[PDB]
């Protein structure tokens, strides 16, 4: 059975909701963006109407085979009309296809569903700008004070100014970088372009990135892998083990890897600078973690909220817990204390 947080109040439309069977009363089915733990349910047997993006709708044709007449793909930015009640999406700044929804409600109520987000300052001028919002469906997974990371720049800096400096000391280093779901992909891409290679991989990771309409993709990468000095590899095998059986694979072309694993938030971060990140090392292999987040710090998200001023916040993460949840509404009081709203 759906959960509350899953329903919108006074529509028949459901968020992210694809894993409890034929949910009563729902007409039109949203999904914010294609991640497993959203998507969970989704297959070509599914027989009701999914709204989403562009690109979410391309992974859905082509790795679920969802048919085509089922799958409602909008533009963003843009007002649209769906079952009688206006809709928009917006850009989330989580992983390709990523969106919020903006749904006006028929008695005069505005809600916004971020979806899974990283909350940004040009959100402040997006449509967002133009009327107020009553209720906010919010993605807290790092809402505690905490959760502290670099901003991606940063951390884009640190990878491409590490991997080059590697490959250029010895240049039969290979470049290994960790994945398991779409997103994260300026970090394979920005080492492959200071580098001047492609970047190499399985035939099912290469369907994928070829759904996300990146601009000049068949440039940027390959499953060719004998023609690249930069590998994806699934993040499971991002292991002095693991990488030690790669490294046998590719037929004495290279001596030495160096592998990233983009995580999110981790401990080290409670204590070291970006600046200050060092790998594990064991023989000629090298890992290093580094906090690339697709969702807001906690900064970031107290930011976006004080801004929008809502009139009642409800959690989309983290509601397991009683814990969890109180801690959470602690925040919102506080923040709303300190804004006057
Ligand atoms: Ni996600």
């Amino acid at each position: 059975t759906c959960p509350f947080y899953k329903k919108i109040p006074g529509t028949g439309f459901t968020v992210d909701a694809f894993q409890y069977g034929v949910v009563e009363g729902c007409t039109a089915y949203f999904l914010t963006h294609f991640h497993s733990d959203h998507y969970a349910g989704l297959s070509k047997h599914f027989t009701f109407p999914v709204y989403c993006s562009e690109i979410t709708g391309n992974l859905l044709k082509n790795k679920l085979h969802v048919q085509e007449q089922y799958i409602h793909p909008l533009p963003l930015d843009t007002e649209c009309i769906v079952n009688g009640v206006k809709v928009v999406l917006l850009d989330a700044n989580h992983c390709p296809g990523a969106v919020m929804i903006l749904f006006y409600l028929p008695n005069g109520t505005v809600i916004l569903h971020t979806g899974d987000f990283r909350a940004d300052p040009s959100m402040e001028r997006s449509l967002l700008a133009d009327q107020k919002v009553h209720m906010l469906y919010l993605d807290t997974t790092y809402c505690s004070p905490e959760y502290t990371f670099p901003s991606q720049q940063e951390v884009i800096r640190f990878a491409i100014n590490t991997a080059f400096e590697a490959v250029t000391l010895n240049p039969h280093a290979l470049v290994v970088c960790g994945t398991y779901s779409i997103g994260k992909e300026k970090v394979f891409l920005a080492i492959a372009d200071v580098l001047g290679s492609k970047v190499g991989m399985s035939q099912e990771k290469y369907k994928t990135l070829q759904c996300l309409n990146i601009p000049e993709i068949n440039s940027l990468i390959t499953t060719d892998m004998c023609s690249s000095l930069v590998h994806l590899l699934p993040m499971m095998q991002i292991n002095f083990k693991g990488l030690q059986s790669h490294l046998k694979k590719c037929g004495g072309k290279y001596n030495q890897i160096l592998a990233f694993r983009p995580t999110g938030w981790t401990h080290s971060n409670k204590f070291t600078r970006i600046a200050d990140v060092i790998p594990q090392t064991k023989g000629n292999i090298s890992i290093y973690g580094i906090p690339y987040s697709e969702h807001s710090s906690y900064l970031e998200m107290k930011r976006f909220v004080q801004w929008l001023k809502p009139q009642k916040i409800i959690p989309t993460v983290n509601v397991g817990t009683w814990k969890s949840r109180s801690t959470m509404e602690k925040y919102f009081r506080e923040w709303k204390l300190e804004a006057g709203y």
